[PDB]
């Protein structure tokens, strides 16, 4: 004998959500990072009225975990770019608010062109 009803929301936005973006036509208005020895991809930047902006969910230095749905927790660039490639006009991206982790990528090293 049990039950429970519905529950408001709260804050903490630390774990991972949905974002669901419309594609408008550059993109959904985010870029993306990683692709090494799968140490995960992230937000590298947000388009400025795009939809991942508009939308106000997804933010820089997000942790993207799947598009749509797809598994990219320990996939590539190319592979993170592939399932924003294979979507549609309605893309789910579950991504998690970790600046923590983006922060190796905030550093940036080197790069002589």
């Amino acid at each position: 004998g049990s039950s429970g009803s519905s529950g408001r929301p709260g804050g903490d936005a630390r774990e991972p959500r949905k974002i669901i973006l419309h594609k408008g036509s550059t993109g959904l208005g985010f870029n993306i990072v990683g692709g090494e020895d799968g140490e995960g991809i992230f937000v590298s930047f947000i388009l400025a009225g795009g939809p991942a902006d508009l939308s106000g969910e997804l933010r820089r230095g997000d942790r993207i975990l799947s598009v749509n749905g797809v598994n990219l927790r320990n996939a590539t660039h190319e592979q993170a770019a592939a399932a924003l490639k294979r979507a549609g006009q309605s893309v789910t991206i579950v991504a998690q608010y970790r600046p923590e982790e983006y922060s190796r990528f905030e550093s940036s090293g080197p790069s002589s062109g």
